[PDB]
């Protein structure tokens, strides 16, 4: 009775995918389109999703440089997320989920025109749109870190870097929405005005005003939530600007990535003795550890993103050198956009029919 998909899988046999190749923080020496590779077949628990967005993340270079585990030889698969619609599936999986459903998921190898996701981790959708994608890494990371981590709560001052990227605008705006004042760095005035149309307090365009002075000057008195991910010289001026009781929320250093260790140097000589002083914290999230309130946090998201209660700016690369990303040979360049630091949003590659 079940239509598991069976006549699409003996149809659709080939596809592309991008493969890591070599290890390197370079994307591009490190990944390769490969084309006539054998669509995989979904296990009993398993579904086979047709891609049709995946998301870009600062991150895609760590892991194709071998840093979450380097003993881990390529080639390997790569991409962290993706929506798309179950083509075929497992028997087990089938009891809950249906061959055509609009599914996304996080997990890696979503770089591909089609992708086996276990059935347990797949995140039903109300219709394939980049707008639930952009909930999946960056919106989770956001929700959880700040609800598990930030104590937020009215009146406190929240600092967040990257502001206008793609996580960075979901922390902005869950803090607004907890009544918290918000500050945000980015790199443009086109960026702070995407951040002040978020509700953003006090939006810094850290190339033409330090963001130190005005962190002084404006805050002198400290910041209680950095929502920290930049690293390297910015850790250091987040930690200066850390009120009594402060928290800063190690969420990644991407101005570390692309370098050989991919680590950004910091100040830490003085760093427990500064905690101590203002009985301060640094924290780290890895979302990855906090897979239980994972599905309670995209639920929620996803009912305020229906509702309109949450912008969820995308980047489909419109406004990139060669236009919009469509295709996954497109990756590569939304690679280059998010390094470029161009992006408003979260950067998302469409895979069309
Ligand atoms: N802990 C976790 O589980 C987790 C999960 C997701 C993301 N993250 C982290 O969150 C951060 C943002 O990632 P994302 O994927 O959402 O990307 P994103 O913020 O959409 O894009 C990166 C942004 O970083 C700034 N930037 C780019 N290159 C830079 C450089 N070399 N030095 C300083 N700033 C640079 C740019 O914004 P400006 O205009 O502001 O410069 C750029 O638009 C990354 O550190 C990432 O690892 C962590």
């Amino acid at each position: 009775g079940v239509d598991l998909g069976t006549e699409n899988l003996y149809f659709q046999s080939m596809m592309q995918k991008l493969v890591v190749t070599r290890l390197s923080p370079n994307f591009r020496e490190a990944v390769t389109l490969s084309r006539d590779c054998p669509v995989p077949l979904p296990g009993d628990g398993d579904l086979l999703v047709r891609n049709r967005f995946v998301g870009v993340n600062a991150s895609d270079i760590n892991y194709s440089a071998g840093r979450y585990d380097p003993s881990v030889k390529p080639p390997f698969d790569i991409g962290f997320e993706g929506i798309g619609e179950v083509v075929a599936l497992g028997l087990s999986a089938s009891a809950r989920y249906t061959v055509g459903q609009a599914v996304a998921y996080m997990a890696p190898g979503s770089f591909a025109e089609y992708t086996v996701v276990p059935a347990s981790i797949a995140t039903p959708v109300p219709s394939v749109k980049p707008e639930y994608l952009t909930l999946l890494v960056s919106g989770t990371t956001a929700y959880i870190s700040l609800k598990e981590l930030g104590g937020l709560s009215e009146g406190k001052k929240v600092l967040v870097t990257a502001a206008a990227g793609g996580t960075g605008q979901f922390a902005m705006q869950l803090s607004k929405k907890a009544k918290c004042h918000v500050i945000g760095t980015c790199s443009s005035d086109e960026k702070s005005a995407f951040l002040k149309s978020l509700g953003c307090d006090r939006p810094i365009n850290y190339k033409t005003e330090p963001v130190g002075t005005v962190l002084k000057q404006e805050y002198p008195e400290g910041v209680d939530v950095v929502y920290e991910s930049v690293g390297g010289a910015m850790f250091d001026l987040a930690v200066d600007a850390l009120a009594t009781k402060g928290r800063l929320i190690v969420i990644g250093f991407i101005s570390g990535y692309q370098t050989p260790t991919g680590l950004s140097p910091v100040k830490a000589g003085t760093l427990p003795a500064k905690l101590l002083k203002k009985s301060a914290s640094v924290q780290g999230f890895f979302l990855n550890h906090y897979l239980s309130k994972y599905q309670a946090a995209m639920s929620h998201l996803l009912e305020m993103c229906v509702s309109g209660d949450l912008v969820c700016e995308v980047d489909l690369g419109d406004l990139s050198p060669e236009g919009r990303f469509t295709g996954l040979e497109s990756i590569f360049r939304a690679v280059n956009y998010m390094y470029m630091g161009k992006n408003t949003g979260k950067i998302v590659v469409e895979l069309p029919h």
